[PDB]
């Protein structure tokens, strides 16, 4: 009667087919890299593998404020400069090492092939490396992170992965059974998206979070 | 030919553009679940459909409250429902800014408003009695009013939090980037914020979800 129990029941059971309320648990918090493209122009180091610029150190800055709160068990970063720069400042803040997994690298683009870069239509796959072989490679990867973190004292264990924008939209669409296109996103540099993580299961808890930068000067958003 | 970098960048720029950013005059929206009710309270003093915040639930909007107090929001806007409202209060109480109520902002009509028992659907399948594209339309509206009702920030980006409920939320969020029900197939936490970039009436999803101002919480607050 009342129908409030059954209400509650199906709360309850949409809460945990999405691992809300579930024990045992994980997180990983997929982090875009922070700037390096600006000044990129006149770059005088390999142009596809730049340090962080003067606005992407102020974005690591106000991340690895954001972060040095948050209980953190691991960082994992892509091989490139750009990712390793904003991994070690968050990492910095725990005493913790970064961990490299080339699998977390940006999917492979035109530039990467010498073949000039094209702007294309919503929907359409724009990188000569398919995208099954991306999401593969990146769900595998933070897998590994996973299991290469050791269960947290107390609480959810968590491990942060910092890696690159269309590589991260690739898995977090993946997961979600969706193809290039739908899940229709450009990362925010530093951006924080969650993943809940529990035996084969991975969840698209949360995507794309940048407010930290919110009140920043407008030469850092 | 040589150095791709030009090209490189000139398309990633028209990427950006597109998304709406590094474009001028843009302002945000950002959406925000209410906190608990229904999990964290044993017994319930007013409408069953309609209960304040639960202590659970009190807990979160100090922590939503914090997290948003050293953000420049210009408007505060609520669902009607007590537990919209008295998140926004928290909210609102940070920035000296007045609580406003959409009533276009409220949840999805449930089997449960009609009087009737709930069910679990296989993914894919939606439902709520109440229309998804209608809901999509109503909430899209009650944004726009929302930005329309705020004045323009002094400086920097003009921000307005709005207080709704998850499943109209997703709605709106999944219309927005041309997805029905299912496919974007996410349940936005408790407290969670969402923006949306916003310029000449177009709105983009920048962000989704997020409640990582919880993760540092006890663990009967999360
Ligand atoms: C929503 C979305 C659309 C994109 N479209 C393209 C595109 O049409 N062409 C391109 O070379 N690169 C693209 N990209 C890649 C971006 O322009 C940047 O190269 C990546 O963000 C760099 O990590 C797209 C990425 C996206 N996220
Ligand atoms: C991804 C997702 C799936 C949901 N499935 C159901 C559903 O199958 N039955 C229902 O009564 N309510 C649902 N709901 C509604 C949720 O149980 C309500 O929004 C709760 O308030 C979220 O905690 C769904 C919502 C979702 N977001």
């Amino acid at each position: 009667s009342d129908g409030r129990e059954s209400f509650l029941e199906v709360m309850r059971s949409v809460y945990e087919r999405y691992l809300v309320g579930v024990p045992g648990v994980s997180e990983v918090w997929l982090i875009r890299h922070a700037d390096s493209y600006t000044g990129l122009e006149d770059y005088d180091g390999d142009p596809r593998d730049p340090a962080l610029s003067e606005k992407g150190r102020a974005q690591a800055r106000l991340l690895a404020a954001r972060l040095a709160g948050v209980p953190l068990h691991g960082v994992w970063a892509s091989g490139a400069h750009r990712a390793q720069q904003t991994a070690s400042a968050v990492a910095a803040e725990h005493g913790l090492r970064v961990r490299t997994d080339a699998r977390l690298r940006e999917v492979r683009t035109n530039w990467d092939d010498g073949r000039p870069s094209e702007l294309k239509p919503h929907g359409v796959y724009p990188f000569p490396e398919p995208e099954k072989e991306v999401a593969e490679r990146m769900r595998t990867a933070v897998t590994a992170a996973v299991a290469a973190t050791p269960p947290a004292p107390d609480g959810t264990t968590r491990v942060a992965v910092v890696g690159h924008d269309s590589a991260l939209v690739i898995l977090m669409g993946s997961l979600m059974n969706l193809g290039w296109g739908q899940l229709d996103m450009i990362l925010p540099l530093t951006s924080v998206s969650v993943l809940a993580v529990k035996d084969e299961r991975m969840v698209v808890r949360s995507i794309g979070d940048a407010t930290h930068l919110a009140a920043a000067p407008s030469d850092v958003i």
